[PDB]
């Protein structure tokens, strides 16, 4: 069981430890679309690639490439995009992603300026009557409603394919809190940020994948998508410690490098599912 693994590894402080042999035991696959001199302004980081096997296909027949990874998980019947923070020349490609794949749900887990740093473009309106045409994908999105708490914020927007006239409800759910330096000092936040995701039925199997990001779609998006996938594991099967948040980890990274940047994530995303597996225990 993982509480005392968790504190064998804290009393010892071998989380660098355990962190290098996931980095070592990682897969590491072709990404020979991502380097392609064409998609060179579609990275934002030229070290953070998807792998060609995972890696989301737009259907536009120029060029179909974004920055984005499916994370199938078969047992937990779970799908995950995670992408990057859209560049300013690929928010049209974003919203693309979205319509094509069906998405309820948006996760967002960075502020658009940290460390007096862009992670990211302004890809959604800020005032209701100041909606954002996509002229490149031929896209309208508009804000209809907003609810901010102390914590995080939920965003209410109209998707509409200009095309054909089609519009679809998506769900912004952007976590406000996390701290510019290392990670929440309590996952309570981010585990009532997780239920609301939940609720939302965004991760539901009725809808296509949730799409997730930070500034790489690798740190914070990783850490969501790992304490989802091991506290729905932990429901799933008749003996709940045999869940090894290691194994879930190296099963996510044959789908996208890099997921939890350091070992302060990995031991955050310990106490989120532990903390995870309380509360619903
Ligand atoms: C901003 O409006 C909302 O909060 C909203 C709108 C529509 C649906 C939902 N589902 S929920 C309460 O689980 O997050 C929320």
């Amino acid at each position: 069981e993982m509480e005392k693994e968790f504190e064998q590894i804290d009393k010892s402080g071998s989380w660098a430890a355990i962190y290098q042999d996931i980095r070592h035991e990682a897969s590491d696959f072709p990404s020979r679309v991502a380097k392609l001199p064409k998609n060179k302004n579609r990275n934002r980081y030229r070290d953070v690639s998807p792998f060609d096997h995972s890696r989301i296909k737009l259907h536009q027949e120029d060029n179909d490439y974004i920055n984005a990874s499916l994370i199938k998980m078969e047992e937990a019947q779970r799908s995950y995009i995670l992408t990057q923070g859209p560049l300013p020349n690929t928010v049209g490609h974003f919203w693309e992603m979205v319509w094509e794949q069906k998405s309820r749900g948006v996760v967002m887990l960075n502020r658009v300026m940290e460390k007096g740093s862009l992670k990211c473009a302004q890809y959604w309106p800020q005032k209701e009557e100041k909606e954002m045409i996509f002229e490149d994908t031929n896209l309208k999105l508009t804000l209809i409603s907003e609810d901010i708490k102390s914590y995080y914020t939920v965003r209410q927007l109209e998707l509409e394919n200009l095309t054909t006239q089609e519009t679809r409800e998506i769900l912004h759910f952007h976590y406000t809190t996390w701290p510019d330096f290392g990670v929440p000092e309590s996952p309570a936040s981010f585990l009532n940020f997780l239920f609301k995701v939940r609720e939302s039925g965004s991760l539901s199997p009725e809808h296509g994948p949730v799409v997730v990001h930070c500034s790489a779609g690798i740190g914070r998006s990783g850490t969501f998508c790992l304490a989802d996938t091991c506290l729905l594991l932990m429901d799933k099967r008749k003996d709940p410690s045999s869940v090894d948040i290691k194994k879930v980890l190296l099963e996510m990274r044959k789908f996208r490098m890099g997921l939890i940047q350091t070992a302060d994530q990995l031991r955050f995303s310990y106490l989120a599912v532990i903390e995870g597996a309380k509360f619903i225990m």
